[PDB]
């Protein structure tokens, strides 16, 4: 399972495999990062850090104020 990263809405696409006993949480480790910059939402679905991913969610990190 191997994970993908991008700025609040940064268009950052990179597939990614899934794997077996991990979280959501450590993919977004694979950024160094349980998600600490941003809120997270798996195919448009919001979460939490905890909250798993599945599938090769991305990671969404960067100053999320969709309002532009």
């Amino acid at each position: 399972k191997m994970i993908k990263v991008k700025v609040i809405g940064r268009n950052i696409e990179k597939e990614i495999e899934w794997r077996e006993g991990m979280k959501v949480r450590d993919i977004l480790r694979a950024v160094g990062f349980n998600t600490e910059s941003a809120i997270a939402k798996v195919n448009g679905k919001v979460v939490l850090e905890d909250d798993e991913v599945k599938d090769g969610d991305f990671v969404e990190v960067i100053p999320v104020v969709s309002g532009g």
